């Protein structure tokens, strides 16, 4: 797979409609994504690009149209992939890229790990880790929030969800980064197929051991609240290792789904607060805004820019005809900035009344399974921030990640001022 090398993105008004290529993974880093999507929403809301490095595709960029595509599982398929391109020549079936009814069967089998009753049992540990992390950070001198907080809290969460050995939690993050980030799939920075195969093999050995280990301990160990515990308590799933593709798939999806999304929500809120510092004063006055703010963070950031589908038949949309078999990209990042839905869509407004109606988790049968865990982690982060810090300043332009899919930060230099 060829690497994507950064070059300067031209002003969108300099281009013919036919030439707008929103698969470029530097649109986010260079700040051009907003104007590019505005033009599409306004002049070509259902747009066909016949020429791209990932092959041809439709872009759907308005909020209401994206809702329709996402909810229309009768017209659009999630199979075989939901990223714009393709993973390497043969690398792990996951229910995010499956249609009902098989989709439903697989998702039902793992969804209890994020049931409300279950999340209630994790809350104390999340809060204690969050507090410990924030207590460890330097004050009045800049540090990189991305490894210090966002990645650190996330890797700990991911290990808790499996019962993954805590001292090896980094491997979950690294394995997930390499998959999420294949150049061939998302225009991401990872171009070595061999390292992916090694990760795939190593992750399958690691999961297979942890399963056999936990079976051995469950003898007389009480089950915890992790996914593997729960799967080996439900009679339908207790044999899951005897179906290798479903076993590796469901576990991998859980880890990949919550890895960069939560990390980038955790980083993105500081970026939005730094761009609209009045909001942080508003928050300090009205701390009961935290739950609505979490929604507004998630909007505003939109951690995953899109999900892709294939048209099961010809479909009329936005004054066009999507043909059977065409790839179709639902641009959440565009829909969350659609002024037809959200007034002043680029402003971060903690008390925005319809923040909860964001599409960052999508809608329909694939709507994010981990949505409540993400919201719980983020509320707790901000509760714990608000107890400790009078200000939280970003001191350098953030470095943003190369990807058409992930909307994230690799460097975020922050200076904290304690309250007393
Ligand atoms: C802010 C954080 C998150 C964002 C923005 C996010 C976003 C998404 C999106 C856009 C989808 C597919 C939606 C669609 O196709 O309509 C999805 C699915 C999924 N997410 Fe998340 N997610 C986040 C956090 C999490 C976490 C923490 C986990 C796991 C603990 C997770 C697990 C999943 C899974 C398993 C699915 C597949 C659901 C299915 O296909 O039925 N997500 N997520």
């Amino acid at each position: 797979m060829p690497e994507f090398v950064e070059t300067p993105i031209p002003d969108v008004n300099t281009l013919a409609l036919e030439d707008i290529d929103v698969s470029n993974p530097f649109l986010y880093r260079q700040g051009q994504w907003r104007a590019y999507f505005k033009r599409l929403r306004d002049e070509a809301p259902v747009h066909y690009q016949k020429n791209s490095p990932f092959g041809p595709f439709w872009s759907v960029t308005r909020f209401e149209d994206i809702l329709f595509v996402d909810k229309s599982h009768d017209l659009f398929s999630a199979e075989p992939q939901i990223i714009l391109g393709d993973p390497p020549e043969g690398l792990v079936e996951m229910f995010i890229a499956m249609d009902p009814p098989k989709h439903d069967v697989q998702r039902s089998s793992v969804q209890g790990v994020v049931a409300p009753k279950n999340l209630k049992e994790m809350e104390g540990l999340i809060r204690s880790r969050t507090g410990d992390v924030l207590d460890s950070l330097p004050t009045d001198k800049p540090f990189n929030w991305v490894p210090a907080v966002s990645k650190e809290l996330t890797g700990r969460m991911l290990a808790t969800l499996l019962d993954f050995p805590y001292e090896e939690r980094h491997k979950l993050v690294e394995w997930s980064d390499r998959m999420a980030g294949a150049a061939s799939a998302t225009g991401g920075e990872f171009a070595d197929e061999n390292a992916m195969f090694d990760d795939a093999a190593d992750m399958a050995r690691s999961f297979s051991r942890l399963w056999r280990d936990k079976e051995a301990r469950r003898a007389g160990e009480e089950p915890g609240f992790d996914l593997i515990s729960l799967l080996q308590s439900n009679k339908e799933t207790k044999d899951l290792i005897n179906r290798p593709m479903e076993f590796i798939g469901n576990l991998t999806l859980l880890i990949v789904g919550g890895n960069d999304t939560t990390r980038n929500s955790m980083s993105g809120g500081l970026v939005a607060m730094n761009e609209f510092p009045r909001e942080f004063e508003k928050l300090k006055a009205k701390p009961e805004l935290i739950p609505n703010m979490v929604s507004e963070i998630i909007r505003w950031q939109t951690p995953l820019a899109y999900m892709r589908r294939i048209a099961k038949q010809d479909v009329e949309l936005g004054g066009q005809t999507i043909k059977k078999g065409d790839r179709v990209v639902m641009w959440y990042a565009s829909g969350n900035r659609d002024e037809r839905k959200f007034d002043n869509p680029d402003q971060f407004i903690i008390d925005r009344k319809d923040a909860r109606n964001h599409m960052s988790f999508g809608y329909g049968v694939h709507r994010c399974m981990g949505n409540r865990l993400a919201e719980l982690q983020l509320r707790i982060l901000w509760e714990e921030i608000l107890k400790r810090f009078d200000n939280i300043e970003v001191v350098e332009e953030p470095e943003r990640v190369q990807s058409n899919f992930v909307r994230g930060y690799s460097r975020l230099m922050v200076k904290l001022t304690p309250n007393s």
